[PDB]
């Protein structure tokens, strides 16, 4: 399909391999579940960009194998005393000393924020939701990053959406969330 071609042209090889790895784990084929494949790559890219905007302020948890992800979380919990999350989060903020859950949505940021908060129920893990429309929602409206870094993320996401549009893939994608 066009979707795999788009994914391999707009995402970096590492991200693509990571996303394919995740999918091969669940039991899903990136050539059938093409919209899921794109969402995994998009969310991975956002996580990595978030981390790279940080002396390293953020520890990346997402994109690691579960064994290693929970090793990182456990080490952080034992050195900081911060409580252990029930679900693997996406980053850890050493400056603000808190785990962060990153959401990327094709819907309205508030619907997805409510969904993530209801899902985690761990009042400690900070939530940051980004849209493909340049909108964001974050716990206590603490957006953590500076304006330019958040702007770079927003620009990239809008750019992915428009690349999908030029290829007639956006409509399927936004209805597949
Ligand atoms: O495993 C994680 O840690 C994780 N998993 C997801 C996630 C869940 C379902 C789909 C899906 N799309 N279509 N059908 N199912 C896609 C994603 C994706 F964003 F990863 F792509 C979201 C997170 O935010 C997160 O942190
Ligand atoms: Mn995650
Ligand atoms: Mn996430």
């Amino acid at each position: 399909s066009a979707m795999e071609d788009f994914v391999r042209q707009c995402f970096n090889p590492m991200i693509v391999e990571l996303a394919e790895k995740a999918m091969k784990e669940y039991g899903e084929d990136p050539k059938i579940e093409t919209n899921k494949f794109a969402a995994t790559c998009t969310h991975l890219e956002v996580c990595f960009m978030y981390s790279d905007f940080g002396k390293h302020r953020f520890e990346i948890i997402e994109g690691r194998d579960r064994i290693m992800a929970w090793t990182v979380v456990n080490s952080i919990c034992n050195t900081t005393g911060v409580e252990k999350p029930k679900f693997l989060p996406d980053l850890y903020d050493y400056k603000e000393n808190r785990f962060i859950e990153i959401g990327v949505t094709r819907r309205e940021v508030h619907i997805y924020y409510l969904e993530k908060a209801n899902k985690i129920k761990s009042e400690k893990t900070h939530i940051h939701i980004f849209s493909f429309t340049g909108e964001e929602m974050a716990t206590k409206a603490d957006y953590t990053l500076d304006e330019e870094s958040r702007a770079r993320i927003k620009t990239r996401l809008f750019t992915i959406r428009q690349e999908m549009a030029s290829r007639s893939l956006w409509d399927s994608f936004r209805q597949s969330e």
